[PDB]
RNA sequence: GUUUAG
């Protein structure tokens, strides 16, 4: 709800706990189809696990993820964004 | 053996 998006706001405006933002590009709309899973059940997942904040990019637009929190937190998921889409690209690839 | 959540 807003509660979350305010207090994440102000959790960046400290700027202690929540120190980084990063883009993170996959090659394609399809590539985050998958990453993202069926109703973001994925990417969901992803945030919880690394305590991060991610804006999935939007069908036809530029498939560019970005990703907040903790340096070290979102050094995390961007590995795991860049490591799925590595992987659909290495077993979809003809 | 994966295919777009707020």
């Amino acid at each position: 709800g807003h509660h979350h998006h305010h207090h994440m706001q102000a959790a960046l405006l400290r700027r202690k706990s929540v120190n980084t933002t990063e883009c993170v590009p996959v090659p394609s709309s399809e590539h985050v189809a998958e990453i993202v899973g069926r109703q973001g059940c994925k990417i969901k997942a992803l945030r919880a696990k690394t305590n991060t904040y991610i804006k999935t990019p939007v069908r036809g637009e530029e498939p560019i993820f970005v990703v907040t929190g903790r340096k070290e937190d979102v050094a995390m998921a961007k590995r795991e964004i860049l490591s799925a889409a590595e992987h659909f690209s290495m077993i979809r690839a003809s």
